[PDB]
């Protein structure tokens, strides 16, 4: 499904990401604003290094879901990648918080450091009630 934005702000928040290992909402809403524009269903495979990103927060098969078809591959969420294409995210937050209780935080995700680091992020929130 493809969220609305303050429709997936309000989801975040009741499934505990607000501040999640010191994130705010804003960056995740910015995070999965720039990974799928929201959407669950959003799969992109990466043809260099045969692994594939995998729901509204493109989290990858090389390391973090099992696909089954990615070489060399590791699942550390410990869940099938396609626990990540559903409608209802919490499988894909639970997984997004596994992701950043490691050094990195946020910063695991290349484009959040594209796109929201050191960036006025309060827009994707304003207006959402969170």
């Amino acid at each position: 499904k493809v969220f609305e934005r303050c429709e997936l702000a309000r989801t975040l928040k009741r499934l505990g990401m607000d501040g999640y290992r010191g994130i705010s909402l804003a960056n995740w809403m910015c995070l999965a604003k720039w990974e799928s524009g929201y959407n669950t269903r959003a799969t992109n495979y990466n043809a260099g290094d045969r692994s594939t990103d995998y729901g509204i927060f493109q989290i990858n098969s090389r390391y973090w879901c099992n696909d089954g078809k990615t070489p060399g591959a590791v699942n550390a969420c410990h869940l099938s990648c396609s626990a990540l294409l559903q409608d209802n995210i919490a499988d894909a937050v639970a997984c997004a918080k596994r992701v950043v209780r490691d050094p990195q935080g946020i910063r695991a995700w290349r484009a959040w450091r594209n796109r929201c680091q050191n960036r006025d992020v309060r827009q994707y929130v304003q207006g959402c009630g969170v």
